[PDB]
């Protein structure tokens, strides 16, 4: 498990600041912690000025994906800050994906061996985030299979996306926009 695309670098840094944030909500330095604890202190931490506790309980509580997990591990918040850059904005980042796949179809999951599942699918949309390499949402649309990664350490408020090609986004709804998800018709005559 590591981060994609990505220099030594930021390999290095990104993991120090995982070790660093999972110390400030856990106090420990490794092992493992319950679950309703983690969210719980994730929640306080990373929720914004105007947002309600519980939304953001909800909100981290959905994307630590097995609601039936009663251990998380310090992997499991590498995990979730590869997946939504830096502390500072992570709600940033997860109302923009979330944004758009609330209003195209619900194609986003969390749920573990959401691959093992998405082989068992053919005309369907389905978007998830490498167990391996968590910064890296692999996208199962009809034409193909489409790989974008997440910079970990780069804000909101930069350009925190970046395609397989190179090209750099300004966020999730900007790139859903660029590249959008589906594409039929809806052109009608109208013979006023």
């Amino acid at each position: 498990m590591c981060i994609g695309n990505s220099t030594p670098n930021e390999q290095e840094t990104f993991r120090a600041k995982v070790d660093e944030i999972w110390f400030r909500l856990t106090q420990k330095t490794d092992g493992t912690v319950m679950r309703d604890f983690l969210i719980e202190k994730a929640a306080e931490y990373f929720k914004q000025p105007e947002q309600p506790k519980q939304n953001a309980i909800e909100v981290i509580s959905a994307i630590m994906a097995p609601q039936e997990e009663q251990t998380k591990s310090k992997a499991d918040l590498y995990k979730f800050l590869a997946m939504f850059g830096p502390y500072e904005t992570i709600m940033l980042k997860i109302a923009s994906l979330l944004l758009i796949s609330n209003n195209k179809g619900h194609w986003l999951t969390f749920d573990p061996q959401a691959e093992k599942n998405a082989n068992n699918q053919r005309d369907s949309i389905s978007g998830w985030f490498d167990q391996n390499e968590p910064n890296c949402l692999i996208l199962k649309t009809p034409t193909g299979i489409r790989k974008i990664w997440n910079k970990p350490l780069i804000e909101a408020t930069g350009q925190y996306l970046m395609d397989e090609n190179g090209e750099k986004y300004d966020s999730w709804d900007k790139y859903f926009e660029m590249k959008p998800i589906e594409t039929y018709l809806t052109a009608y005559p109208t013979f006023a």
